[PDB]
């Protein structure tokens, strides 16, 4: 064996480890200042063109159905403008964009940041804006891989791995800036959107640069309200997180059930338009205007969901309120992000595993009265549970309900909680869901190819 | 080129991703209860033998040189102990064992478990429990590790993927229960122990595993108070920032000046005994009842340094004791870390981080009375920035102080400060000093055999 081969280069490799060119962490810098400036302006756009239809549904207060007219119409244009947007210029802006980001950090998927750029911005910007069941992290991060693919043309840098590292900064820092959630952002490259089956040269020192100045920008110009600020809820103590593990094996088995519905969705409703240009806008704005419609009225079905999750956490909802939301908010997610609409699934999860958290919450705490539970502290263990079973990045999302959140006293009940959905998920079958979307696209690529 | 074979592979390797086989994931369990049983064990003997220590300091409490002779004998008697066993018989066992737990998922540097893990566990309670400046950490992550390698012989699991994942399960199961701090241990592993320069395939999923297997043993045999009890502090304003990136870029400065220091230390005491037995144990015996001689006159300067870290943090130290208890705290901690006891340097780099991040604070304050500061702030993001600038794992290091302090409000300080003291680290010509003793070992056996 010529292990001491490997030992002489095992030495060297060792003491150049760390060494980032400075060019790369300069350009760090560069793409994540821009990154966490586009994103600003999205969350600017897309807060303003919600209070303007929040606006136009208290002026028309006096004519109900001119008032749902307005409502359904409103949406229906704004979604229609995002639908066209994707179909006529960047077809790769559709849906997520974390799997269009994922295969190009492995050299598929081209990075047409020339098209995608003004579209994954302005075509989200109307779907989001709308009140569609839709995250900021599908675009900011697409938006940021190709921030990232941007400042690498402009200033021409040369090199395998500074391609790596830049798409992979501003899609770290694009995630970190939808959250307001740093080491969320660091560690959805890490463990989610790397490379999972080779070896690959992104430098993670320059993914922490971008990261944290697309923080700093997210101090100085955005002005908003810290989206998740429940309080400091109940301590667990430690013979009680036997039922986290329920709760995680209940969300295993919903995850893989949650993806085959996210890809059935797909192929149900690509039957509709066929691939063509009007059929899928116009559906698009039956979509859109349907969840502007169920913003008026039940507005807690509709949205990106951060406003029902301070209200679930042992709130407002009961529990026939609770199993109506989460099957409402399932059927307009899966109408929303299975329709090609840009927008991510990763915020309308965090609310789906919050109210499923919460709806657990009020049975273990009518079961178990000795325990001295509240069900707000299984809405914060579930909240990044889902995330765990369908995404199957647990690692990622209790790191960023940890941020969202700030209870470090539920840190055992969310691992254990996020290791069952993990776990159920792979016993019963399920893929990773990007994994699952990046796996159909490529298939799909070499389909056409003759 | 040929792009149409990789994307075929590409297909199958994600529709089958995560897929950690039942025989690796089960047995994480069994590692990690295991680590996290012996680690329990290890902390409440360190914690028996250092109130056995300070219960003599009681009964000859009226004749001060007898009180004095009785601190340094017992501290020396139970550091001589520590050096005996591994000189005699697990040499490897010496240091923190960090790098030969590196070297081990390298395929380097053996796991001899049937040795290293009483001599690890006898030794490191006989040096901890004297008194010396060193955290248990060491002696938890390699013994955790060797609990690991132990749980794949008995059991009789093969492959490179069950022995790589069963010794990082392990290893993060000695860091997360070390600190009760699941989430470091976890990314002490996708960051700082893997191997660096090649693709491996560890199973993060049942390093999950172990890392719950063993702080859940931290609830229901473990009683003491939690290890580092700072408060809620100031949030930290966003025009203030900067000021923790010139705190990073002292620690970034004095990073490798201190690994300099760490690695130049075990080069001049090895001169003192030349390797042989009987001086190497005098020298520790001298080296350990010093530091039990400390530990009751001017007690800062010596111990593991979780007692002084609340006393700083916005405290009741002066500027010229904080100043001293920095200059004596290196002192101690190259005497007792490059002497080749049983201990590590993590958390006393905890400690001298806390303490210079306190100095910065406290200038910083009569400097710039307009930001309305406090010093503690800083000694939170200081108290990971030594750990950023020497080890250069920084988010381990921001995650962990996260960990123990609870203080959401200073996160982008924390990154700001490990961020400045991994840039200025790399700029000055610092190396991650686990690396460098790693490369320095693996340097010196293969010159002896080449
Ligand atoms: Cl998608
Ligand atoms: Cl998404
Ligand atoms: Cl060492
Ligand atoms: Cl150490």
């Amino acid at each position: 064996q010529a292990a001491r081969l490997r030992r002489r280069q095992l030495i060297r490799q060792l003491l150049e480890r760390d060494k980032t060119p400075l060019a790369i962490l300069f350009m760090a810098a560069v793409v994540g200042t821009l990154v966490g400036l586009a994103a600003v302006a999205f969350d600017k756009g897309v807060a303003w063109l919600q209070n303007q239809r929040m606006g136009a549904l208290v002026h028309t207060a006096d004519n109900y159905p001119l008032l749902l007219t307005v409502a359904f119409l409103a949406s229906a244009v704004l979604a229609m403008f995002g639908y066209f947007l994707v179909r006529k210029y960047a077809p790769e802006a559709g849906g997520s964009g974390i799997p269009e980001i994922e295969g190009a950090l492995e050299d598929q998927r081209p990075v047409r940041w020339w098209r995608v750029l003004p579209v994954k911005f302005f075509g989200g910007l109307g779907t989001l804006g709308g009140g569609m069941v839709l995250g900021r992290e599908g675009p900011t991060v697409q938006i940021g891989g190709n921030i990232g693919r941007m400042v690498l043309d402009i200033f021409r840098l040369k090199g395998d791995e500074a391609r790596h590292t830049l798409l992979a900064t501003g899609a770290a820092a694009g995630l970190a800036a939808a959250f307001n959630a740093p080491l969320a952002g660091i560690l959805f490259i890490i463990e989610e959107m790397r490379p999972q089956f080779r070896y690959t040269l992104i430098s993670i020192k320059a993914v922490f640069i971008g990261v944290i100045m697309s923080t700093i920008m997210y101090c100085i110009f955005n002005h908003e309200v810290a989206l998740i600020d429940v309080g400091k809820l109940s301590d667990a103590p430690c013979n009680t997180l036997w039922l986290y593990l329920i709760l995680g094996i209940i969300f295993g088995i919903f995850g893989p059930i949650f993806n085959k519905w996210v890809l059935g969705m797909q192929d149900l409703l690509h039957r509709v338009h066929g691939g063509n240009i009007t059929k899928w806008v116009l559906m698009g704005g039956a979509i859109g205007g349907l969840c502007g419609l169920l913003g008026f009225v039940a507005p807690a079905t509709s949205g990106g969901g951060f406003n029902l999750i301070p209200i679930a956490t042992a709130g407002n909802f009961s529990m026939g309120m609770l199993v109506f939301i989460f099957v409402a908010r399932v059927i307009t997610t899966l109408l929303c992000f299975s329709s090609g609409a840009p927008g991510g699934i990763f915020a309308p999860m965090l609310a789906l595993g919050t109210v499923l958290g919460t709806a657990f919450g009020m049975v273990a705490v009518e079961l178990f009265p000795q325990y001295h539970l509240e069900a707000g502290t299984f809405a914060i263990a579930g909240m990044g549970a889902l995330l765990a079973a369908s995404i199957r990045a647990p690692l990622t999302g209790i790191i960023l309900v940890l941020e969202m959140t700030d209870n470090y006293q539920l840190i055992l009940p969310m691992i254990i909680t996020g290791l069952g959905a993990t776990l159920l998920a792979q016993f019963t079958g399920g893929k990773p869901l990007y994994s699952a979307i990046l796996a159909r696209t490529l298939a799909k690529q070499e389909a056409e190819q003759l």
